[PDB]
């Protein structure tokens, strides 16, 4: 289908919540090789965020079922094979993502603000396996996460404002892998944090169109604060 | 799998909100044959509850977006994509109506089992209904309607007002009126009789079926304040 039409889809099925074909007009159109803009990217990532968002929600409640009330019996092996299957599902999804990022996206970026907003996807979608994984490929994802996190986290300090959302929502989820992947709530609590701060000293750079979408990311920010420090 | 393993996984598929796995298991459990019990029973309703619902609130969607947004080519795409959530819908009630007259209604023995099942049956033909069209739209109108009246009768006759069953029933029935029939007055006295009948002897209310009466009832006032307004 044309690249018009599979975006005309991609926001039909976003607003029926069939998330799945969403990822799939999104994926048709990553894979024709033509730039992504603006839109486009969000449409990406706000589809695949919610088909990988359903394995991992259901990832948690299966583990959790397993560890609580894992007195041994064979009802136990049912609920093992169970997270696999969800598993292997979760890492399907990571796959596919990572291997649109590393052919068609990252490949094919202009703009610093587009390599920005895809290395945080590759940081996002082995930050998802990171949390699924044990023993020597857990400690590959993470680095592969960290490494994609840290070299968008440096190329939005020298090519973004601190209120633009891409950067803010960059500093929310490394904050995020710090907190949840390294087991560092203080360097977590900085990285936020100082997005936060050097975002309100900005705060001037925000006008009428882009007001809305830098202060809801502050307010993350500032909700993870909150939480990470209670 | 045994259906111990089946009903265990269903309720970790419940629990993880993985409705089409709880629904394959429910449905596995359903075609071994035997009576369901109570809880299997439910658990089957739920899963393909879930299943439906998505499509029908999706096809509502659609459907809205095609009506509200007339401009040629950008208004056949979102036809396309109602006709394949059709066929989804399509799909899941077929499958569930199979399930219902080869098993369910099948080995339907007392009133309470066939006036769950017989709702069922009206219920999922009515979903069709509010899709179908021409000479297939009649006959699945009837037969939901069919299958409301054979368990509207027994429940009448063989259950106490206050049964949660019932009241569903009478609840989904007068659904089918107002939004199906398009007879708003039927509508409104199948809800108002089955409401007032059910005041009318709360004192046959046992605390069991407190929280579900309690509900079915507000819903039934629901709908009936919403239809008189």
């Amino acid at each position: 289908m044309e690249k018009t039409e599979l975006i005309q889809k991609a926001k039909l099925a976003e607003q029926a919540e069939r998330y799945d074909d969403m990822a799939t007009c999104m994926k048709a159109v990553t894979e024709q090789g033509a730039e992504l803009s603006n839109e486009e990217r969000n449409l990406l990532s706000v589809a695949y965020k919610n088909v990988v968002g359903g394995r991992r929600s259901a990832w948690r409640v299966i583990s959790s079922i397993e560890q609580k009330t894992d007195t041994s019996d064979k009802k136990l092996q049912l609920i093992k094979d169970y997270r696999e299957k969800v598993e292997s599902e979760l890492r399907s999804i990571c796959t596919t993502v990572l291997e649109l990022l590393d052919k068609y996206l990252i490949a094919n970026a202009t703009n610093p603000e587009s390599k920005v907003f895809y290395l945080k996807m590759k940081g996002d979608y082995f930050r998802y396996l990171a949390e699924v994984a044990c023993g020597d490929d857990r400690k590959q994802t993470i680095d592969n996460s960290q490494g994609a996190y840290q070299e968008a986290f440096d190329i939005s300090k020298k090519e973004m404002q601190p209120t633009h959302p891409i950067r803010l929502g960059l500093a929310l989820n490394f904050s995020v892998f710090y907190y949840e992947i390294l087991n560092n709530p203080e360097l977590a609590c900085t990285l936020a944090k100082t997005a936060f701060d050097e975002a309100i000293a900005e705060l001037d750079t925000l006008n009428e169109d882009s007001y809305k979408d830098s202060t809801l990311i502050m307010q993350l920010l500032r909700d993870n604060l909150t939480l990470w420090t209670s």
